[PDB]
């Protein structure tokens, strides 16, 4: 592996990461208090499968509940105690040391925007009136107020004033803690629309300046005020702006939006397809996650914006062979039968030396998605749901088949 910031000082850690989302939505229910044991036991396999990093569930205990039903997944934690629904504190330390030991850096999902303010028994009790909360200030609607420079989570009553010195400090100390005793190699920031992106850069600078980070900004242009430039900008411009200020890579929701609403040919409009390397290199691509996708168990997970089933192979072949930093959803990899296929694609990625900044060109003269990726080791031609006959039609050089599945609907050639 290779470390290092981008030419723009963005924390993409060498730009050579291949990440595994180490969980799905119903884990706390399907494998009660045993997930950390499972991950430690799977560390060897995960490393062998080709992953360089693993996005772990939120480590802060969550005993919340609601009724569909849910709770305890970590996005409504009541304090930093590690004895939550995924396993014990000791178990977390053992899983993290095993993963880190196998060459898989541990990236922690962190939720700074809010907390289970009403939980009865917690180690973090911030009173009202001191400005620790968003609702300490007048809260007219879902937009920044005097006690919160970001959007709010639902009603906003559990929103923290992450800008308050004490609140900012307690998070900073915990990130240092995670890095110091829980083998964290970086962080995945949750609900980044809820607080200033600059604060994320501050936290990283303070606790893990040279680590890897990714933030999820999930907000369409239509969610911005008509006077805000973002209101008429593209999904790409919006997430790129956040990455600029947070100096952290950002989940490619521009690509996800095209995967959900456009044609496969239109996938080229994701952030990872941008002709400017400073733009695509900060994109963290994915197919589905614990929120957008399905999950084994209860109600099939959240599946708030799930990829059409018949595009799963195409989606993975695309993100694993193109620029940006790819993320593989736990379930596709280990529960639904795409593991072998994904394993092959990861090896194709490493063999060609595709990086977050590798060049990519698109070819519209054929059906489907056709592209040429200039990896550091080899050049790849990718044809998904295309009537392309041979790679020589779009690129010069000696090419050999690297992938050919789904009746040629998924074809990759390498030089
Ligand atoms: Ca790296
Ligand atoms: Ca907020």
């Amino acid at each position: 592996d290779q470390a290092g910031k981008s030419p723009n000082a963005v924390r993409y850690h060498g730009g050579d990461e291949i990440i595994l989302q180490g969980f799905h939505w119903n884990v706390v229910r399907e494998a009660p208090n045993d997930w950390y044991n499972i991950l430690r036991q799977q560390a060897a396999t995960i490393a062998a499968d080709g992953f360089s990093a693993i996005w772990m569930p939120v480590p802060w205990r969550d005993f919340s509940s609601w009724s569909k039903s849910g709770g305890g997944e970590g996005y409504f934690w009541h304090d930093f105690n590690k004895n939550g629904r995924y396993g014990s504190d000791a178990q977390l330390r053992q899983a993290a040391s095993a993963l880190g030991g196998a060459g898989v850096k541990v990236l922690y999902d962190v939720v700074p925007n809010h907390m289970n303010r009403g939980y009865p028994d917690k180690e973090i009790n911030l009173p009202a009136g001191q400005g620790f909360w968003r609702n300490d200030c007048a809260d007219p609607g879902n937009y920044p107020n005097d006690c919160d420079d970001g959007d709010r989570f639902i009603g906003g009553d559990a929103d923290l004033n992450t800008g308050h010195p004490q609140v900012y400090g307690m998070f900073r100390d915990e990130f240092t803690n995670l890095r110091s005793q829980y083998g964290a190699g970086g962080f995945r920031f949750d609900f980044v629309r809820g607080y200033a992106p600059e604060r994320v850069n501050s936290w990283m600078t303070d606790s893990a300046d040279n680590s890897f980070c990714v933030g999820e900004l999930w907000k369409g242009p239509s969610e911005y005020p008509n006077w805000d430039w973002r209101n008429t900008a593209s999904w790409q411009q919006i997430i790129k702006d956040w990455s600029d200020r947070a100096k952290c890579p950002v989940f490619d929701f521009a690509l996800k939006e095209r995967m959900q609403n456009g044609s496969i040919a239109d996938w080229k409009h994701g952030l990872n397809g941008n002709p400017d390397p400073r733009w695509r290199e900060v994109a963290v691509t994915f197919v589905d996650n614990h929120d957008t996708g399905y999950s084994p168990g209860q109600n099939g997970g959240q599946h708030h914006w799930a990829l059409q089933d018949g595009l799963i192979r195409q989606a993975y072949a695309y993100i694993l062979t193109s620029p940006g930093t790819p993320v593989v959803y736990w379930d596709h990899m280990y529960d639904w039968g795409y593991g072998d296929f994904i394993r092959q694609l990861i090896q194709v990625r490493r063999a060609a030396g595709v990086r977050a900044d590798s060049a990519i060109s698109f070819h519209s003269g054929y059906s489907g998605l056709v592209a040429t990726v200039s990896g550091s080791q080899q050049t790849l031609v990718v044809a998904l749901n295309s009537d392309l006959g041979n790679p020589g039609q779009v690129a010069s050089g000696s090419f050999s088949e690297a992938v050919n599945a789904s009746n040629g609907q998924v074809r990759v050639w390498r030089s």
